């Protein structure tokens, strides 16, 4: 339970790279210049 | 406390359905790869 | 290992703030209720 806690941090971790890049994508579509 | 991080990361895992409807409405009126 | 799990969970709650914040940013960016 331990690992399978830090596994699914990981991909927390991972998401939030990826979402914080969407983000910064679609504000920067909408003209943030 | 495991089991009060494993369900309260469950409920960061529910929200990614929410964000990821949102994220694509959002790209997908912005006619967006 | 707990501590240092517990303390990267409220990382989970501040990001989903954050990007809660972000996403309400974007609508007011999309002339958005």
């Amino acid at each position: 339970r331990m690992k399978x806690i830090e596994d699914k941090l990981e991909e927390x971790l991972s998401k939030x790279y990826h979402i914080e890049n969407e983000l910064a994508r679609i504000k920067k579509l909408l003209g943030e210049r």
